[PDB]
């Protein structure tokens, strides 16, 4: 009988193969180039597979180059090369669904990992490194965005705040493999880090949008900064009564528990993250997500385990689709190649200022010296947010028909897309690699 | 803490919402009041409320009721009243494509249950049964549609073929619960009743396309009859081909040989049904898949039993979804009340016919008494083929815009429905009941 290496290569050619007839049989010319399903199969296996090619076969030399990039790049030359876009094309509303969704996992790992105990004791710093990095950095930007890009106050503005958002897309996955490990849960760095990523996309999404408006002079300030404060009550109200219902009702004198448990938290958690999209206060569902995940797992003594799982292996299904869909959006027809060199300087310096704030702002905690230069250099990861909004500005810019916006969009956009291709890639390396050196693993 | 029956009462009704909340969600208006996945979800779940209302708690006085008949009514009800017919509207693509799946499932089943010994030294008996009784049964059911309905020669031979066919998701479901005993394991009436339910369907819709064309004079009858010959041999060719693929390349070497070897099955089960439909083929995909299965089985010697339970729990999921719908074609505006009692006449005396034949053609198996009245009347249930195919000759008759031939239309409609409303609730009783006391356990 067939076996060894051989045996493999063909049973998992047949399954991509397979995947799409058994797909195409029952939709018909949807699964066929051109279609909507097409698009979304081969972005999968693309991405899976450049995934593989450059962590794993191509270039192992250097420090192990994270799958991040390579899926991030598969989506990139899906996009841009005009024989292979033609045949590749997903629709937006199946776009945005499958990277909420994606979005909606991370925050229930991230929820069902955060130590109770650990977070008491750092409630200060969550609160300073969430919001303290992010309003320097905003500024600082802002400051080199009116001298290097030359773009006026109002939409330098919203070129911080697009630029500020960290990823909680990076930062998890990687936290939870040294928490698996427990490489610092001594003193509480992966929970830290963990629970920080809430309030900062609270504060860059409004501060993106108040200071979007008054780019256009439309609305009022008032609201979309009360929006923000919103955002967090009902975030919070919505999450606390949700995390005490599911504590308690799927009880453990029942048989299907952790089916019905795992379907109840992630389904929650996606119906809270599309209705906050859909009724009008977005963000409101990843606080929710974060909270009722986290108070569920505190009734969840020792039986979460289970449930995490079978969400962690969720995860390794929905990766590849949501970082090759965000290299999906970047074209080259969006960038200007007048400005690129300075336009990476704003990102340079940024860079360089975020780590130093993030320095500061966790140099009270009684940590070393070593946990605050990791914690400045895990902070840096900058790819969902900016994917998600970094076109609004321009796409706003021609539905007005101005002339000098799209001037000012563009380069927000660039600003946007070469943020997540310079530290995501770099960011996903620094906390694998300096983590074991740095942290002091558990005895 | 809240516990007992208050506990999983409020555990359920919570799913319920929430499955039909996380959908409607992602889909928008197409899971509301009016759309195609609402239409899905609620059918889905009064078919379940149908089917325990019936055999637990309204009428298990009686010997107990079997969900077949609460499904098939729920069904029923919704079709036929129009404040709750409006706001359900399932489309007839979703339709035929849930019922395939379905189909393809009970084969799956039906394959990796049949013994190859047995099967063996049971092969006239398999023939025979498969079509004797359904050619007899054409004959006398025509013999009396020519009287007591009227109908001419050619109306008559179809209404014979569409009331010919048995079906395979009665009767494979319950028998494979009697072979979970081993009650009739000794000398092979399990695996009688499972493989023969392959080639009676070739020949029913071969008999009644190569009928239905004469009745309306298009086409050849050279074709339509070679047809039935041709979708065995490729049945054959392409299951025999895929069956040894399946057997050795998914190896016991390999770690995710369960999750791998389930998709192979069912995924290339769904493949072969679909595609033989779009190509022009139907029923070289029922005959394939029991061919491909049953050989996977016979490498797969102890190693089966974890893949045909992920089966079954499938089967658990659709079997509300094929009986719910195949309930859901039944109007009332298609029957006719003029014709009801003697559209009886020819089901009631048709089905002492089949019962009367198919004691014959099992009269010189080995088989005792005992045995030959258990296959008599387990050999009755009717339900996916007179579906299926009951409404093309009214369907092709309005097509060409004739006049008598949708009064001849109706009546066949009649009997294809309430063949299944008779037969099939009264089948699944006598399969469970006689079973038994008639066949000898195994000691
Ligand atoms: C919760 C209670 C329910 C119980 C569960 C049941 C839930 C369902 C679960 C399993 C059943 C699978 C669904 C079968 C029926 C849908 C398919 C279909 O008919 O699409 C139709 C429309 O489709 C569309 O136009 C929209 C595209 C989404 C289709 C469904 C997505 C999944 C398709 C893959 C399924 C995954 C495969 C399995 C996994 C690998 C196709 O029609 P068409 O596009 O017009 O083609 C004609 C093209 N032409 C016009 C150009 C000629
Ligand atoms: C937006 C998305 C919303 C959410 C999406 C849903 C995501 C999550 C959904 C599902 C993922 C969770 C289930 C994973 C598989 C089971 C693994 C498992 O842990 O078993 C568990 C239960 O399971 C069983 O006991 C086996 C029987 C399961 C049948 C229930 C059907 C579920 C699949 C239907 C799928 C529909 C398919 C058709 C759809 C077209 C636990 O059993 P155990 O491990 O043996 O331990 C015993 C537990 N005990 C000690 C407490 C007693
Ligand atoms: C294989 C490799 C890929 C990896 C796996 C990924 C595969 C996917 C797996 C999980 C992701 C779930 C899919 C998310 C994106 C699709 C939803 C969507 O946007 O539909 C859109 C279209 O939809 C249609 O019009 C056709 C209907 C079928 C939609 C998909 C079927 C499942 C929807 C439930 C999903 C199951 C929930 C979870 C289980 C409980 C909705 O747009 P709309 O209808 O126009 O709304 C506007 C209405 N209006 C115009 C009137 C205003
Ligand atoms: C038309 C339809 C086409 C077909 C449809 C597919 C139907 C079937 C599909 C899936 C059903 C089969 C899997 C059921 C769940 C596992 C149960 C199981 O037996 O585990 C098995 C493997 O599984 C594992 O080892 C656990 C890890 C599974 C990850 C693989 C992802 C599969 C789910 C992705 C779903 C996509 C979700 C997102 C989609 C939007 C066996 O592990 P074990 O029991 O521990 O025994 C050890 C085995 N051993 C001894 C040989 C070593
Ligand atoms: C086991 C692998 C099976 C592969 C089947 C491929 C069938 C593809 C047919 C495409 C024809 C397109 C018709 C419109
Ligand atoms: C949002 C999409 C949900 C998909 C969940 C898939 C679950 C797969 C894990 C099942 C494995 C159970 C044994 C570990
Ligand atoms: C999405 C359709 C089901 C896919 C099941 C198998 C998942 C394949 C990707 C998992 C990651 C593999 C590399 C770690
Ligand atoms: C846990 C149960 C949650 C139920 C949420 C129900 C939300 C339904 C809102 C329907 C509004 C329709 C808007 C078009
Ligand atoms: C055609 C639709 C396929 C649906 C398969 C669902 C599989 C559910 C069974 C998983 C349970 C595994 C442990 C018994
Ligand atoms: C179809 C959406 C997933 C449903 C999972 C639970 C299955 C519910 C029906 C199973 C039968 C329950 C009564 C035996
Ligand atoms: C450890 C051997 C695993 C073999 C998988 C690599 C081959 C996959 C081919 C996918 C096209
Ligand atoms: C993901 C593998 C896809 C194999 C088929 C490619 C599309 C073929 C369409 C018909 C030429
Ligand atoms: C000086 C012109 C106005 C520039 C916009 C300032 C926005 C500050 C942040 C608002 C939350
Ligand atoms: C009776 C089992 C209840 C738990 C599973 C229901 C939801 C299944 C997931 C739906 C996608
Ligand atoms: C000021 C009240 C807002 C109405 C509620 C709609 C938003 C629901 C948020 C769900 C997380
Ligand atoms: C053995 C007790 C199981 C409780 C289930 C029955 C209540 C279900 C309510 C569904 C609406
Ligand atoms: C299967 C339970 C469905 C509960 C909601 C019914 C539809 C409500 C639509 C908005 C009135
Ligand atoms: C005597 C008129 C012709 C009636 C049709 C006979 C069909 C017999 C079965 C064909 C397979
Ligand atoms: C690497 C796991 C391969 C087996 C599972 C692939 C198919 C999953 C079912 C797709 C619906
Ligand atoms: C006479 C040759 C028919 C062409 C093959 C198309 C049918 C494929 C059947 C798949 C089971
Ligand atoms: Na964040
Ligand atoms: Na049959």
């Amino acid at each position: 009988p067939p076996h060894g290496l051989l045996d493999r290569v063909i049973t998992n050619v047949t399954i991509i193969v397979l995947l799409w007839a058994v797909v195409w049989s029952i939709t018909g010319s949807e699964c066929l180039p051109g279609g909507n399903l097409f698009g979304i199969i081969i972005l999968f296996y693309c991405a899976i597979i450049g995934g593989k090619l450059l962590g794993l076969i191509k270039l192992p030399t250097l420090p192990p180059l994270p799958s991040l990039l390579g899926m991030l790049l598969a989506g990139f030359l899906i996009r841009n090369i005009p024989v292979i876009n033609d045949n590749v094309q997903i629709k937006h509303k199946w776009s945005s669904s499958l990277r909420s969704i994606a979005l909606s996992i991370i925050l229930v790992r991230a929820g069902l990992g955060l130590d109770s105990k650990a977070l008491k004791k750092l409630k200060g710093v969550c609160v300073r490194l969430s919001m303290g990095p992010c309003i320097v950095e905003a500024c600082t930007s802002a400051l080199l965005a009116h001298y290097l890009l030359g773009l006026p106050w109002q939409w330098g503005f919203i070129l911080g705040f697009v630029l500020g958002a960290v990823s909680p897309a990076v930062v998890v996955p990687s936290m939870l493999l040294l928490q698996g490990g427990g490489y610092g849960v001594e003193k509480g760095v992966p929970t830290l880090l963990m629970a920080a990523g809430s309030f900062d996309d609270i504060l860059a999404i409004t501060g993106f949008n108040t200071c979007l408006g008054i780019a256009f002079s439309t609305g009022s300030t008032v609201f979309n900064v009360l929006r923000g404060v919103l955002e967090v009550v009902i975030g919070v109200a919505t999450g606390s009564v949700l995390g005490f219902f599911i504590q308690y009702f799927p009880s453990r004198d029942q048989d299907k528990l952790v089916c019905k448990r795992t379907f109840l938290v992630l389904g929650l958690s996606v119906l809270a993250v599309f209705s906050s999209v859909h009724f009008g206060f977005p963000g409101s569902g990843g606080l929710c997500t974060l909270v009722m995940a986290f108070l569920a797992g505190m009734g969840w003594t020792s039986e979460k385990a289970e449930v995490e799982k079978i969400i962690a292996v969720a995860w390794d299904i929905f990766q590849p689709l949501l970082f090759g869909l965000i290299g999906a959006e970047v074209s080259i027809a969006s960038l200007r190649p007048e400005t690129v060199g300075l336009c990476v300087a704003t990102v340079g310096i940024a860079v360089l200022i975020r780590i130093l704030t993030t320095f500061l702002m966790v140099c009270f905690a009684g940590f070393n010296l070593k946990e605050k230069i990791f914690i400045s250099f895990a902070w840096l990861p900058k790819a969902t947010v900016q994917a998600a909004i970094g076109s609004v500005a321009l796409d706003t810019a021609r539905s007005h028909g101005e002339k000098q916006l799209e001037d000012y969009g563009m380069d927000v956009l660039t600003v946007a897309f070469l943020s997540i291709l310079i530290t995501a890639p770099i960011g996903s390396l620094l906390i694998g690699l300096l983590g074991p050196r740095l942290l002091q693993k558990v005895e």
